[PDB]
């Protein structure tokens, strides 16, 4: 029953030690299992070791948290533009001429012959069949006698003042004249 005796105070459970480890520390203590690296989660029972706001932390974690981080970035630039040239044009034209106009001149000629034509028919007369009497030409065949209508020649024919007719016709239109006579009586006697 009587028993007590004495220990030490873990300042981090808050629990007292009963004299087995009493890990002592910068103005601190703490159990063995108590001690033990609060960020890598590792025992800490041996030197090189640090100590910290309510914890405890080894050496190395020490100097990862302490320790720096790295270093940062840089930045850059750069720009340019240009653009240049432009230029065309043309242009042209011409004229036109004209081609006046020249009057004509003017000729003469002539030239007749012979041949005539039908005064009867209408028709011409050239040779074939071309008569020429009553100081008149026309188509031996149509001149005839303009009285009996018999076909006519030359000689045969008579031209009586533009007109043409047969010698029958010449002659007997202008025939001579011939002599008369009469006739007597005798005489009868009476009788019963
Ligand atoms: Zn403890
Ligand atoms: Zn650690
Ligand atoms: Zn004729
Ligand atoms: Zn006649």
């Amino acid at each position: 029953m009587p028993n007590w005796g004495g220990g030490k105070k873990c300042g981090v459970c808050q629990k007292a030690v009963y004299f087995a480890e009493e890990v002592q520390c910068e103005g601190s203590s703490f159990h063995k299992s108590c001690f033990l690296c609060m960020v890598c989660k590792k025992n800490l029972d041996s030197t090189t070791v640090a100590v910290h706001g309510d914890e405890i932390y080894c050496k190395s974690c020490y100097g990862k948290k302490y320790g720096p981080k790295g270093k940062g970035k840089g930045m850059g630039a750069g720009t340019l533009s240009t653009d240049k040239g432009e230029s065309l044009g043309i242009k042209y034209e011409e004229g036109q001429s004209h081609r006046p106009t020249n009057p004509n001149a003017s000729r003469m000629a002539q030239k007749v012959g012979g041949s005539d034509g039908c005064p009867r028919c209408g028709q011409a007369v050239y040779a074939a069949e071309k008569v020429i009497g009553a100081g008149k030409s026309w188509h031996k065949s149509c001149f005839r006698c303009a009285k009996c209508g018999k076909s006519l020649e030359s000689t045969t024919l008579a031209d009586k003042d533009g007109e043409i007719y047969c010698k029958g016709c010449y002659a007997k239109n202008f025939g001579p004249k011939g002599f008369g006579f009469g006739q007597g009586a005798g005489a009868l006697i009476h009788s019963q």
